[PDB]
């Protein structure tokens, strides 16, 4: 047993999606309650979580499984692990990373950074994909392993949410409140600091393992060896470039498109002669018609919010967080209940179970609440999923498939009802046949589930 | 001495080009006061000018100027020349490509075609003259088309186009019709339309027959139509302006730069989104009671607002000044203003040498720029750079953007420079720390052609 | 359990050196037919049957059953991976939905009629993997295969030719072939594939059997093939397919240019100019032309071309085409053995929150080989050495860039007689290097690339 | 008048364009004859033409000429003139625009004037080029060098294209040396600057006095210097860029491998399995004698590829490329006089005059020129490319083709064929009259063919 293990045999047992995104993060967290957590320190404080138990975490990850990994697997320097020493000196030999070169660097002083631990190891894999779905953001992870009496990183913060968890040995870890305005929720990281660029840490602990550290964006951090000893943590990310700006950057434009295609006065043309007094070379013109121009682009800046297109942006950054997601992990319910689990499969020379289909009798809802999205474009309505996702990231382009009007209102019901059973006899479609339909491409692709298997 | 010839000489013997401009365009609207048409009228209202007067034009085109340009330059179809005519409300094209002979020309014209030059500016100095002065007092670049259409014909069908256009009845006559823009879209329209049919349209808010020397204005969105009747033939020269010189497109080239300087320097645009917001926000939920829509709306809508505090209304002020320089056509000078600058300097090979190779720029010498509308300093990433006008083509964006790169220590004179036409400074009064700084600007502008001396060198 | 195959397989497992493997890999492909005949006589030349009498034979190779585990546990992609098409009445329609080829779509495509083809095989099956990485180094071509399953009673695809040499091996079930002689001289050898043939365009085959398991067909590119299957049984076979573009023509088409430009450069006559008024006799329009100004030019075109021989750099040719080939070959397949005295097999490990047995390292007294024969190759480009190697390619075709490491003038002379000494031990300190220093950089840098293996394990 | 003037005024009334260029020619070396030249000088030998006649070329280019296109051209530093001083060569070009004012300036300090186009402002310039082009089969370039007094004067150098020197005024002294190396006769490319050490004796020296006429093949070494205080100005005109044996077959070899390839089984026979145990640099001391069987078959193969050369197909490729390089034509006034720009259709008083005589089968016809067109085929059609709309600036316009119908090749083979013999529209050898009169109508309209009698 372990506490890791324990919740995720209770989040195969949870029917729905959504709540054992909320189950997990709770998880993750636990004492501390998530609504305290988000209302109070998410973006705004650092956290330290006691665990008081080294077992916590055990099976999400080892030093045991990395060795593994990179025996068994196809893991490249560079692409997948990075080995670093410390100013910082990367120790990259081109090529693939053999155990062989890996430990012989490791015991030379280099730390080892594994970039995508999710394409390797399942648990990870399950891990961040529940995660993501509580976040709305894509949730990532890099494994870190640092060797006895090595120097650490020089000081610095990140542009994203970290969370880290302490899996094996003990490290120093010292965070500081973002130093200035500026650095408050961090746009971009930084460059590495000097320890004179610093000021008094908000936190330092020594991080056990079970332990979890959580920072903002712009929180500088810095850590270091302990007690002779090895450390390997789990760092997972979220929330890049997921800010009230990046949502303004992309409805802007689009707001003042709309501005002009819709109101006459954003058709105006401009003044013949406002070169005469626009301009840095003008700067601190007393001219009046200056005054008069700042003014007018104030009140049409501001007009804009009536033509925001907020919900079509939403949408639009739907499609992304879709098109980043990790793929989907089955309940071994929901697999029962699916296209996969479907026992059509070559037997003797035949295969076994061909023609079972739906029915309007057959009950049906999303296989999971966070793996497909209704988007309009053009004119025309496409339904964007998951299910095919690679668990590297971008390795796919974006999967959709076309939705006809006449199944619109059905493909809205089944996205809203989740997770409740509908008859596809019920479903809003003029016809018994577009029921079927609908019905059977979103079956076929891994979308929906029945509630008995079929046939 | 016809009356555009008069202004000519006229404009020849006026020493601002900002005031002669200003004096060219009364002219062209005469006898309307400029400060009635553009308060009331520019893009407003269309406009006629009778003007009891065929002669008004004699010497700006003429079909003779067009036959010349035919046989005599390097003509193209589809490039330079239009052949079309608008039979029974189709439109149709008939350009042969390659070059456009008065053989072909003149044969098209006959079969009932409508000739159509793109860019006559190219091929005639006054035509070059005319505008290059215009677009002065535009703050705009100032295009035109010729039109030559044979006797009981139509070139073009209905439409509207996105340019404010003044239409000048050069030869013949044309009866025309301009619309109101029909339905509040088409006001001052963003794009041209496409060809309309007459059942389209309503009933014209103008409907004249043309003559030498009338003016027709209208703005962009009112659909207009010509049409060849009595006998005789029609020649226009069409003056286009205002192209996307909106306060839209002002507020485009804002609102990334707003965005980008609120989000480095104000934390609350830099604070995360919901992580639900995905499940009252989208298409789908339009409908949505969640209260959570109308929370999320509003931080749109005031965060929208607060944007224009960080709107950089200057620098894009800078930029459109930049690109409106590389649009301009280049200046045309006075006797005057080439007798004082480097282009009518005596310098030339005369029997087997060069000779009046003899001139300096002096600490005493009285300098100014030598127009107003042929420069533009715009600071870009820590450097500064002094955008100008003289090189620029006759032909449109054939050049690329020119400029000289001014120095910190030159900053100073450089803006005085501008800021002061038409008055001549001493070189050596000019606001620099060298007696090498001053007379290094004032060098490097008069050898490139953007400054004048008091005194012929 | 027991097969030929796996038997063969075994036997490989014992054999010192990768060339003699292929060689007898390729041996047990056609028993009894002995290669040396093989190649002579029928290769490009004749369609052949090997009549096994031994059902048995592939067993282990690849099966339905693998297909199906291969289509639920891997991401195969229709178009990308798998085609489902019938062969209807004399016209193909091909049937692939967009997306994920799941169990239950394939296998119910297949029940509606549809013959699967599964593109490459070696990237989900570790077997057929083996079978083309060692089949290759004998080829000295690339070695690919396709995979084919059709329903009872049907055929999956139109008589056609192809531009490739086809080995089909039954593996389950039975199929009426028919194979034909090239129609007509301009296909024989055929460089690009033919359209689909209707049956009214063909003649008698010279080859006509129900293959069945165990059974080879081999038929030259340019030779057509139709295959139907009957008695409501279904088929399944591999192809093994070699030699694309692997043609004395391509060969010249890249010696030629650079042959005109040596010649160029190092000879006078290929600078001189042209006649001023060449034009007048000389074009389309002058074909029937009797000015003997035509005949001469002409005859000058044919002396300066056979010249062309004398320059043409045929060892930098070869060089590239090797390098082309290390770009395509499968990664290798190590022994046992070669797995334990490569960097592969040493026992470094992360043991109790350590690693163990770390450090072991190259002395002057370690003795040598290259880790197989056909995964290395020295090339110099633009003045420069680089060798190219085999052992970071993916099985998935051209998925990752070639791969090399250069070599320093110093280590030329030891890296040749590397490459050249196989399966030869030579010791480090016999390496052909001015310094010391230089012998062991070269031998730890092999060896740490998976280039190289030590007689005793380090 | 001049002897330039009187040959030209000689040209308006030779009625062949292959005769006029061949009369120019004979005239530019006269008293040399052209013959011999080509027989025996051509590429092979320095040529000094000593003239005797300071008028010679007097209309052809002068320094005067130079200063008036400096004020009425929009003259441009870089594109079409370059300010050098001499090492190595200093460019003193500013850049932009090249007033009267800069470029004196410059020579005044010093500076030689170099124009690079001058035949886009020399309407003499441009006829000269363009008769000349039509018998060396090859682009005919031209510079202008202004060199003021007492100057020093370019490195030694040799070019890769064959140069002819007209003195326009004053004097310069020329040395001249054979290629000093195998590799440098008929160099390929231009060399790099040598020193005098690296020369030795001048083949040919001399002192260039206007009329004079200096010839040296590309890979002839040559540098100049300023004479008796005097400025200098001289045109050079160049030809036989890459016109080659060599570019020839650089084009011919790859089609002709293809070719052989779709033609003869040998060359779509497989490699050995093998080759790469023998052939490679690893292996060029090899002793297996499968090495040497493998070079024979190279060999072999190589020399049965000129049986597959398409001789044609290339040829009409380098005439089309020709047709793209050529100047536009100069017309002669009755060449003018019988064409469609000849044609009196013109604006008076309000209406065209003089409209639309018709081409009938009556009309006698002939190409306007004999080298502004070609008949290429590609693709399967045929295209006839012309020279008549190429701008007077090199490849400022692309080439410039119409379509011919299968139904009308051979009356467009016959008029390529026939010139300058004059044949009736209706005996073109078409099938029907409409084809005759269409083909006809069609080039006499593009400028491509002259009447008997103006229409
Ligand atoms: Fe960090
Ligand atoms: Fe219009
Ligand atoms: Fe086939
Ligand atoms: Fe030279």
């Amino acid at each position: 047993s372990s506490p890791l293990r324990r919740v995720l045999a209770e989040l195969n047992r949870i029917p729905s999606s959504r709540r054992r995104a909320a189950r997990l993060f709770e998880w993750l967290i636990a004492p501390m309650p998530p609504d305290h957590f988000y209302r109070r320190l998410w973006e705004r404080e650092a956290v330290l979580v006691r665990r008081q138990d080294h077992t916590y975490y055990q099976g999400l990850f080892s030093t045991a499984d990395l060795d593994s990994m990179l025996r068994n697997e196809e893991v490249q320097f560079g692409q997948h692990l990075d080995a670093a020493r410390y100013r910082r000196e990367t120790l990259n030999p081109p090529g693939r990373a053999l155990p062989a070169a890996a430990w012989s660097l490791y015991q030379a002083g280099c730390s080892l950074r594994l970039l995508c631990p999710q394409a390797f190891s399942t648990t990870v894999w399950q891990f961040l994909a529940v995660l993501q779905e509580q976040f709305g953001s894509m949730a990532g992870s890099n494994v870190y392993l640092t060797p006895p009496n090595s120097q650490g990183f020089a000081p610095h913060y990140d542009d994203i949410e970290a969370f880290v968890l302490q899996l094996e040995g003990r490290k120093l870890w010292r965070v500081y409140r973002p130093r200035a305005p500026t650095e408050e929720l961090a746009l971009t990281s930084s460059p590495n600091f000097s320890q004179d660029d610093l000021g008094e840490p908000v936190l330092q602990t020594v991080l056990e393992p079970g332990d979890l550290l959580y920072f903002p964006r712009g929180f500088i951090h810095q850590a270091e060896c302990q007690d002779g000893v090895h450390s390997l943590h789990l760092t997972l990310s979220t929330y890049q470039r997921n800010t009230w700006g990046d949502f303004l950057e992309a409805i802007l434009p689009l707001a003042v498109q709309a501005a002009m295609e819709e109101n006459v006065e954003f058709r105006r043309g401009l003044p013949r002669d406002f070169m005469d007094y626009m301009g840095a070379q003008h700067s601190d013109s007393k001219d009046p018609r200056r005054t008069a121009f700042m003014e007018k682009v104030r009140v049409l800046v501001a007009r804009l919010g009536h033509f925001a297109p907020v919900d079509a942006v939403a949408d639009q950054r739907a499609k992304d967080f879709i098109h980043d997601s990790l793929p989907p992990v089955l309940t071994d319910r929901e697999r029962a209940l699916s296209v996969y689990g479907l026992p059509i499969r070559w037997e003797a020379g035949e295969p076994v179970n061909v023609g079972a289909q739906l029915t309007t009798e057959t009950e049906v809802h999303m296989l999971q609440d966070g793996i497909a999205r209704l988007v309009g474009e053009g004119g025309h309505l496409f339904l964007y999923y998951t299910v095919e996702n690679s668990r590297v990231y971008h390795l796919e382009e974006p999967k959709c498939l076309e939705i006809y009007p006449q199944q619109a209102d059905a493909m809205e019901l089944l996205l809203g009802s989740y997770p409740e059973f509908v008859r596809v006899g019920d479903l809003p479609c003029d016809s018994v046949e577009d029921q079927l339909s609908l019905a059977t491409t979103l079956y076929d692709k891994g979308l929906l589930l029945t509630k008995m298997p079929l046939a």
